[PDB]
């Protein structure tokens, strides 16, 4: 049916989807489900050098809190999963400034405090969401961007990453390769303290399967044999565990079937700014649980008609957009006179430069070497959140 675009040679981006496959809900509300189990998101931050092996459930004998965080953080990483790639309708494809906000207030958790999410559309030619989820509380923050080129077979390519820092500890984590929706290739998660974990996945065998090994440094990833331990099951199911070769001692690591302690906070439409996103797609929205097709077709044209109009008296100005809480920073080796460029100890090209990982706009999980990585002309612009922007804040609220 709908199949006739195979044709189009080039970003689907660039095409424009028919009513019928549109959902109600914006592709910023997904930034969401890198923190939708709030006590996974928060449980690294409670382990320490007193209590670590008490927190390690999975392994009272665990050798240490790095190792015990990085177990929790795994984790963490196999629960956004099914949330995140789990008829279906395709989410709307958010225009260029749109903000989506809101909170876990872990109410029945008074030790957990105030979760915030912040999200916005930092591109939209092509298409780029910024995020950021932070717990003041207990010094849990997140931030990463991502970004989805499809192409024509249907070719799905992910860009971006995302950072974790749980204190003064540092993740790098990067999404996984994909195909129309099943799970391919790896996805690493590098600790500042040296630990790494390698997720690979694999589908046909049963669905959303995966094998993921930790490590002590990433000279030992290089054989599997050197794992510490080994999860293996379906991240939208369950998942076993093994530590060294004790697989005897297999346990249950995981279970996907986990039902949210808390839903996402958002306040009501009425209190909402004109730049977020469910008061901004209102319309469009509306429309699309209507089921009139019409009707979709003229609300979401006069969106789009603003914004091309809204580019064009931009450009006859010399002026652009400005990104309202994220600043794209240059990590190539030359950048351009008058970037962004990163500062010295930069997370990311440390624990990149520990992974080996390609600081290049390269596919996610692209390694320094890879055929994607030396490809000719790449740029290097990464987002980056800026806490202060928030800070200065005056419109935008929870
Ligand atoms: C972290 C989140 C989870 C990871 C993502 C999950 C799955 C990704 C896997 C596969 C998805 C790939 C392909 C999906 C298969 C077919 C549909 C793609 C064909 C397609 O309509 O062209 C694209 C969307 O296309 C993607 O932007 C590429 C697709 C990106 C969207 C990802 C979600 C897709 C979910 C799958 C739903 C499939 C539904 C199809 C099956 C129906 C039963 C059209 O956008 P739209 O009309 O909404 O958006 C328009 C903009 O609003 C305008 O401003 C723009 O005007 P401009 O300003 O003048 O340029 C205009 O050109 C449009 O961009």
């Amino acid at each position: 049916f709908l199949k006739s675009i195979a044709s189009f040679n080039g970003d689907l981006s660039s095409l424009s989807a028919p009513p019928f496959i549109l959902s109600p809900i914006s592709l910023t509300e997904f930034s969401q489900y890198w923190a939708e189990h709030p006590e996974l998101f928060l449980e690294p931050s409670f382990i320490n050098d007193d209590n670590y092996k008490e927190h390690c459930l999975i392994d009272p004998e665990v050798e240490s809190p790095e190792l015990a965080r990085m177990l929790a953080v795994t984790k963490w990483f196999i629960s956004t999963l099914k949330s995140q790639y789990c008829s279906e309708k395709k989410p709307l494809n958010p225009f260029l400034g749109e903000l989506f906000v809101g909170k876990w207030e872990n109410k029945e958790h008074p030790e957990f405090g105030e979760t915030v999410l912040l999200s916005e559309q930092v591109s939209h030619h092509p298409p780029v969401t910024a995020f950021s989820i932070f717990n003041d509380k207990n010094k849990v923050k997140l931030q990463g961007y991502n970004q989805i080129k499809a192409s024509f077979m249907l070719t799905v390519k992910q860009f971006g990453h995302t950072m974790l820092d749980i204190k003064d500890e540092s993740y790098l984590v990067t999404p996984p390769p994909l195909h129309i929706v099943e799970l391919e290739g790896k996805s690493y998660i590098q600790s500042s303290t040296g630990l790494l974990c390698v997720i690979e996945f694999s589908g046909r065998g049963k669905k959303n399967s995966f094998k993921a090994r930790i490590y002590k440094d990433s000279k030992d990833s290089k054989d599997k044999e050197k794992a510490l331990y080994t999860i293996s099951g379906q991240w939208s199911g369950s998942s076993k565990i093994i530590k060294a070769n004790k697989k005897e001692e297999s346990r249950l690591f995981y279970d996907a079937a986990r039902i949210p302690a808390e839903h996402l906070n958002v306040k009501p439409l009425e209190e909402q700014h004109p730049l977020e996103s469910r008061k901004a797609w209102y319309d469009v929205a509306g429309a699309i649980k209507l089921g009139d097709f019409n009707l979709i077709a003229k609300t979401k044209t006069e969106l789009e008609e603003t914004q091309r109009e809204l580019r064009k008296e931009e450009e006859a100005k010399g002026i652009s957009w400005q990104r309202r809480w994220f600043k794209d920073f240059d990590y190539s080796v030359t950048p351009e006179e008058g970037a962004l460029v990163p500062e010295k100890d930069d997370t990311f090209l440390k624990l990149a430069s520990a992974l080996n990982l390609s600081t290049k706009n390269a596919p996610s999980g692209t390694l320094v070497g890879d055929k994607e990585d030396r490809k000719e002309d790449l740029s290097s612009i990464h987002w980056r959140f800026q806490r202060e922007l928030w800070d200065e804040e005056k419109e935008i609220v929870l």
